């Protein structure tokens, strides 16, 4: 691939899934958590060009952010808090961009990942009632 | 044109006004919501208003012709029954505002210069989306 | 007009007054205010190449900061707190200028504009007792 | 070929008028009245000091100020109207050195910057009133 | 064409060698116990290799992970451990030249701030837990 | 001379003491203070090309900073705290050099001279028991 | 010689030691029974020698690994002053941000000549009696 992926984090639950466009970088994503599982439940994607929002786990969470994206601005910092183990989930993630914006969701009480950056082309793992797994993928 | 994503619920009248010169956002202690919007162009003097100037607070961004949004926020509670909580503008001359209440839910938007907003407002600002040139 | 004005904010009342020379900008601002009242009362400005001082409002406050302006200094931040409606008044104003000065004048406890920046060459708005509103006009 | 930053304070005191640039500014204040009482100047190339004030004051600060040193930020406290008093002084320099002399209570002027040419106003027992002049 | 760093911690544990012909460390791992207050377990792949190469056992109850760019440096390098022959490596700090930070384990006794450069591979001891802990680096 | 002299700070009590050599720059100033008194009791100086330390006041504090300066290294920052008047004492000094290195002396209870700044060439004043004054020399 | 020396300080106690070849390697031995240096250990550039000098016998110890275009920017040695003196502590600062600190700063302090550091040099037995720093030009 013209991609590097990061390491999917958290647990082997849920339905897998995959958001990838042909020639597409993500504009917008969305964090859903709850202050209740202290997890993230649902997180949603849309893409440069195209209209559809891709969507993955269920919206239970009290909480939401969304990060929208420029067509230029890369991620030059990026954290995802966790809970290691088959069991795992996805509890938080901190992204930082090229432009000084940043987002915080979730919970970091656990495991972190520090991962790859560059300019966010995709994510792939799994979910079902919250984000079992998470990974970030890039442009090279 | 970039239409920053629409935040809040789907409640109130639909409003449209579209490079913004002037922006004043109204809100209360009461319902920690804004209730209500004014903005002014460049090249005119009509004041575009929407929602109910109900609120005991009110902060104005004036902006050069020059200037830039290099960061945005918009709090909100998600949902259909959603509303427009608070915005924290920053612009590339180093102002900055700060309106309302950020209790629940965040975005960041997209950057660039602020050309307009869309959303839907009656008692309150239900949903508010920025509008940016390219 | 080779002028900006910034929005004349607080309320109605008062009689109007403009400081603007023919081509001359403000060299030196008073502010006077009142912990009694949480106002701006009196405003007065000297000009570069005028010895006149024009004032306005009554300066029946127990503070008061001037703000001497330099002939290339400009203002970079500027915030005006006032009481919105009809019957408002201008609470206090925070100047900053391209040299680091800065000034702080009165109250910020209801409403606020950051207005425009620029080279500071006049004001205008109402005072009697109080200042009711003020506006701040820039060169271009 | 001189600034003259607004005299603030009281229409109190014996004038005096410091000129010949300041090499040293020293400032005389008390805990028990707040306000400064006495000032002292030297000039580049001259042995004199210069004095106003009666130094009653329990503390004192001394600025130095290097031949090429200029003040790049400058606030006077004082107490407004006839029976005013000029109660302290901040200055920051060119060179990263600041000095910070009595209260700031009442009423406060940010003056023009440039290079400390000299002081005015008038003293007696106090400050009354203290304006700045500086070099174009 | 390597500058090694002091193993630093004990003479216990199997021995490791962390380093691919021609090929630098893109991803690291670090498990480590608050019961224990050590690192226990560490995990690392390289550029161009999909093997996992792990050493220690994985009974930590918390685990970081620091992925690197392929022109991305370590600037900053720091490994906690107890002295002696009995010694154990209890933390590490990495920062790099992009501002990446991470922080795993317990800083209580001993400290080496390490040579900085391109992090190429690791090498020491361990058995149940990470007895010594050395860095390898490009030039 | 072809030297500065700050203001010596501090009473008219102890021995006179001046410490220059024609030709050389201070290398080293170690400072001796006291808890107890909290006043600066004795200072040594050595030059560049001479191994005499010269030495004032009685070294009887618990406390000593040695300053080493490099050939080429100024006094960017440097602040002496006394007590003023006939019967005052030099209490408190901080340096700081053009390489960022800095110390930090005794006590600032009292008054404060913000000095001359340059290459550091010597020192004068007074002492018998502790310092009674102090003024810094620098070269033009 | 083309080298500074630092003033050593604390106290005229131990065997004498001159540790000169740049340094790669310095480790700092500390106590908190005693709150002192016991310990120096030093490697050298292109040499696999470890100089030693005082007794290991504090529960304690940092290495700073020096890379060969590398200098203390920054410098403080703490001690206690007079015949019967001891090094207590070492804070040093290093031209890529990196920095190291071992023991106590409870008396007396020398903020240092900095540069490239060649060697050291003072007094050890069972503590460090005396430490002073040799630099390059
Ligand atoms: O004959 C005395 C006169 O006294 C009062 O009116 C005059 C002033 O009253 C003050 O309290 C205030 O209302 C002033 O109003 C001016 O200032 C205010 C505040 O800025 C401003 O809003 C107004 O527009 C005016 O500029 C009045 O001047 C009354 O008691 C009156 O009845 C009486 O005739
Ligand atoms: O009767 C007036 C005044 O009398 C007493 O003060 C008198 C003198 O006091 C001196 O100490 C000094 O204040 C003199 O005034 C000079 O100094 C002050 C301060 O700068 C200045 O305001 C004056 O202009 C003079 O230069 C006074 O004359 C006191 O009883 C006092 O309370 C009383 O009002
Ligand atoms: O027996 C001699 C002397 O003993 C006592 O004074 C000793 C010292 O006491 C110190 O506290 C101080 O007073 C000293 O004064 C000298 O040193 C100070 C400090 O620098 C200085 O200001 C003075 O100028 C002196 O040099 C004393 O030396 C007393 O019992 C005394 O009465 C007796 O002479």
């Amino acid at each position: 691939d013209n991609y590097i992926y990061s390491t999917e984090v958290g647990g082997v639950g849920g339905t897998p899934f995959t958001f990838m466009q042909e020639s597409g970088t993500i504009t917008s994503i969305k964090f859903n958590w709850s202050d209740q599982y202290k997890l993230l439940h649902h997180i949603e994607v849309k893409f440069i060009n195209n209209a559809n929002i891709y969507a993955t786990g269920d919206p239970k969470g009290n909480h939401e952010v969304i990060l929208e994206i420029d067509d230029d601005e890369t991620i030059i910092g990026s954290v995802i808090g966790y809970k290691k183990g088959n069991d795992g989930r996805c509890t938080g993630v901190k992204l930082t961009t090229s432009k000084g914006k940043s987002i915080m969701a979730g919970y970091f009480e656990e495991s972190l990942i520090t991962t790859y950056t560059g300019k966010l082309a995709g994510i792939k793992g799994g979910a079902g009632s919250d984000i079992d797994r998470l990974g970030l993928i890039f442009l090279k």
